[PDB]
């Protein structure tokens, strides 16, 4: 059955958080809001009056997930002798390893909230109490960016592809670390204009922020100047040096990240999306996190002023 009983809830909250668990509780409701993932989401009232969301994790899950993942790993490599895709074992693993301990995300969660606070446009749930199997948080709703994907006013859509450019280009800057690969689960609309972030557990870790060779980049490329692009190019990790690349295929490869910066304000818009071989890290990640928001941005079909915000926050984008 879906839903774990009480009494379970009540083992892993007294062995996670002690037996005085209660004492630090206004209120604490015993059936789960959602009830899924190897675990379920609790809503209560802390001792202050803040409304906290408290995920729980089943007690079994931990071992069960940790020998099915050895398992899934055989059994493709029967697969891969079979029709010479594993990397998708690679990434499953890693983002249900994360599962296995919600100290992970918590911790990301933290740096986020810490970087984010008291911001105009961002809202991030403080993390209250954290353990292995049991994450206390601040209650925060508003209106889910599926729900705007769906339906919802033109305004509502460009503010949120608006906030998840800013995100993705000024996180790295704030902090030195990127949202990461994101579905729109884990955002919100808050009735104050700002954009809630709910889900850390896909966190890239990004050292130095943005590498000013993408902004140079994507500027050259914009003003057609090749022969300074090609090298800043090879200089970024983009190409290898020494390799014959047509000019289209250079442009192909850019228009992904270029198109959107040659107006003002572009709309991005899924006919429009229609449309890593020992690369450097710092370079493969902020491309991947992009492409997540670039999905994203056409998911709402929103109007966004990349240019703007781009010149603002992504290092070596601006005129020199």
């Amino acid at each position: 059955a879906p839903p774990l009983p009480a009494a379970k809830v009540h083992r892993v909250l007294d062995a996670q958080l002690g037996t005085k668990w209660r004492d630090r509780f206004s209120s604490f409701d015993d059936k789960p809001v959602a009830s899924a993932s190897i675990g379920q989401v609790h809503k209560g009232i802390w001792s202050d009056g803040r409304e906290v969301a408290v995920k729980i994790q089943y007690p079994g899950a931990d071992e069960a997930l940790r020998a099915d993942l050895k398992t899934i790993q055989r059994l493709v490599g029967v697969f891969k002798q079979l029709a010479p895709i594993q990397g998708v074992v690679d990434e499953l693993t890693e983002r249900t390893e994360m599962e296995l301990d919600y100290r992970l995300e918590a911790d990301n969660q933290r740096a986020f909230a810490k970087a984010y606070r008291n911001d105009p446009h961002f809202a991030v749930p403080a993390i209250i109490a954290s353990a292995p199997k049991v994450v206390i948080s601040e209650w925060m709703e508003g209106i889910p960016m599926s729900v705007i994907i769906r339906e919802g006013t033109p305004e509502q859509r460009d503010l949120m592809g608006t906030r998840l450019t800013e995100l993705t280009f000024g996180a790295p800057a704030r902090l030195e670390m990127m949202h990461g690969d994101a579905h729109p689960g884990n955002f919100m609309l808050l009735p104050d204009g700002r954009m809630g972030v709910i889900d850390f557990g896909a966190v890239a870790p990004l050292p130095g922020g943005f590498p000013t060779s993408l902004g140079e980049t994507i500027r050259l490329a914009r003003d057609k100047n090749y022969d300074e692009l090609l090298p800043t190019m090879e200089r970024a990790g983009f190409l290898q040096k020494g390799q014959e690349v047509s000019i289209e295929e250079v442009e192909d490869m850019l228009r992904q990240y270029v198109d959107p910066i040659k107006v003002d304000v572009f709309h991005y818009n899924r006919k429009w999306l229609q449309k890593s071989l020992d690369l450097p890290a710092n370079l493969a990640i902020p491309l991947r996190v992009i492409a997540s928001t670039v999905a994203i941005c056409c998911q709402l079909d929103a109007h966004v002023p990349v240019k703007v915000i781009a010149t603002e926050l992504v290092p070596g984008f601006a005129e020199e």
